[PDB]
């Protein structure tokens, strides 16, 4: 599903992912924004060849499981295609595992290269939540 950019935000609130690890609401939108262009269906290989799923591209290499990256943890316990749904329940359950991991945010390279510093507010613009 492509979502509308509020109509992520909305979804991304009632799952908590808001204010999550301190990181505020348009910083989520603005990372599904880059990652995914908010198309939960989106899959990208990168050169290690772990891929990443979804929404927020949460990659096989560590936090989950999709049968051919070889030498890989499933940190967030469920297959890959499990973050290819409509429902983004699954990704924001394993993103609330990925920001937690030290790193934050940081840990979307996308997030840092665009999003981070940046006027984030600006993504949630409009929106009745
Ligand atoms: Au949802
Ligand atoms: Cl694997
Ligand atoms: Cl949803
Ligand atoms: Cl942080």
């Amino acid at each position: 599903k492509v979502f509308g950019r509020c109509e992520l935000a909305a979804a991304m609130k009632r799952h908590g992912l808001d204010n999550y690890r301190g990181y505020s609401l348009g910083n989520w939108v603005c990372a599904a924004k880059f990652e995914s262009n908010f198309n939960t269906q989106a899959t990208n290989r990168n050169t290690d060849g772990s891929t990443d799923y979804g929404i927020l591209q949460i990659n096989s290499r560590w936090w989950c499981n999709d049968g051919r990256t070889p030498g890989s943890r499933n940190l967030c316990n469920i297959p890959c295609s499990a973050l290819l749904s409509s429902d983004i329940t699954a990704s924001v359950n394993c993103a609330k595992k990925i920001v937690s991991d030290g790193n934050g945010m940081n840990a979307w390279v996308a997030w840092r290269n665009r999003c981070k510093g940046t006027d984030v507010q600006a993504w949630i613009r409009g929106c009745r939540l």
